[PDB]
């Protein structure tokens, strides 16, 4: 069983995206074969946060962990100490510059993994130039959509195998939601068994396409008069999406960031999931995969997504449908024949569910990080 070093500047208690990818991807292994290297934000709520887990957790007591001669001389360390076969950097951009140590120090392989922001490292000669020299010295590097691989394929060159590894879904949080719990939800909302319900859960920003669904609904009321937007998230976008809704200001409720169980309970008893992302800031701004997608349909509910990014790899034909954001004529026609068809939503969201079980969750995404960190180096 080969040992795994994970190197990354983000990491619990601390709250992000990368955060809970990793936290979640290294309770998928034995916790015997996992050691992190991490920085630390706050030493006491770091310690507290350590000692509940059955893993070890080595702090760098540094606030941010960069590429330097000391960090990786500590990495190095660590690396003998603990006797390491893989290295993993959470991060590719910055940290993995210091792979060449890694390698130096007896690990017989390196693994980087990719998110968002190296597609924007593709774009500056400079910036792409280390992911150049990250690849180079990287064994395998992970991504988590077809779609930003593409984007930076050619910036990291071919010496590294490229496997896919987005983050999965817990399909036992995220739950298809009992006749019982739907029917009381929606009482507690003020809404009925009958009232037409649509989601976006999101940060409101304008690419998540908020401002889309509030210009389709003139048309979906005017077919359903009793239909709701729910739109639950915050952002500061929020002004501007609640000027959009003033003429169906009766029909779109603005829930604010809702607690955690609150938000799944909220999703499961919705009737469909819609967030029609867009691609903005000149092809910047851009959906890597959208989690979101992933837990409507985890939680049996029928998905509209949008043309942006990695989104549309999320969803397949018979679980939801994928449309551009700022045709409001196709949205709006989408929402309402959907709402008209409760067999049809009822066959989407059955579908999403056993597609989530089959190919999302933490259990089939754990055993794709198990092949990547037990396999022997080629
Ligand atoms: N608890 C809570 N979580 C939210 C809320 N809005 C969005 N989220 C979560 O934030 C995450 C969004 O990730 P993702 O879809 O990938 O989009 P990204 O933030 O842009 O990367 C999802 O896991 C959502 O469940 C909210 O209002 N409350």
């Amino acid at each position: 069983s080969r040992k795994t070093l994970v190197v990354t500047n983000d990491f619990p208690p601390r709250i992000g995206g990368i955060q809970s990818y990793l936290r979640d991807f290294i309770a998928t292994q034995d916790p015997e074969s996992i050691v992190v290297f991490a920085s630390t934000q706050n030493a006491e709520e770091a310690h507290a946060y350590d000692k509940t887990l059955d893993y070890e957790v080595i702090r760098w007591p540094r606030s941010v962990m960069l590429p330097t001669p000391t960090t990786a001389h500590a990495m190095a360390e660590i690396i003998r100490e603990r006797e390491i076969d893989n290295v993993w950097f959470g991060a590719a951009a910055p940290l993995a510059l210091m792979a060449g140590t890694a390698k130096q120090a007896g690990a017989s392989k390196v693994i980087a993994s990719t998110h968002g922001h190296e597609v924007g490292w593709s774009m500056l000669p400079g910036s792409r130039q280390s992911l150049r020299k990250i690849g180079t010295e990287v064994d395998v590097l992970t991504y988590i959509s077809q779609y930003t691989l593409r984007r930076f394929k050619s910036a990291f060159g071919s010496h590294p195998t490229f496997e896919h590894l987005p983050s999965g879904v817990d399909v036992k949080r995220f739950t298809p939601a009992t006749p019982e719990d739907k029917s009381a939800t929606r009482k507690k909302l003020g809404f009925t068994d009958t009232t037409p319900v649509i989601a976006c859960n999101s940060r409101l920003v304008p690419r998540k396409g908020q401002d889309s669904l509030i210009k389709a609904m003139p048309q979906v009321i005017a077919a359903r008069p009793d239909a709701q937007l729910l739109i639950v998230g915050s952002g500061r976008y929020e002004s501007t999406l609640r000027r959009l809704a003033t003429d169906v200001s009766q029909n779109v409720k603005f829930l604010g960031r809702l607690e955690y169980q609150d938000m799944i309970n909220t999703l499961a008893a919705a009737d469909i999931f819609a967030m029609p992302a867009r691609t903005r800031g000149g092809g910047l701004d851009v959906e890597g995969l959208g989690i979101v997608y992933l837990e409507a349909q985890a939680c049996g509910v029928p998905v509209i997504a949008g043309t942006s990014g990695g989104a549309p790899e999320t969803v397949t034909p018979a679980t939801g449908l994928v449309v551009e954001g700022s045709d409001v004529d196709k949205l709006s026609e989408l929402l309402i024949e959907l709402l008209d068809d409760p067999i049809r939503r009822a066959a989407m969201g059955a579908a999403g569910r056993a597609h989530v079980e089959a190919e999302w969750s933490w259990e089939i995404m754990g055993e794709r990080l198990t092949n990547i960190l037990q396999s022997e180096p080629r």
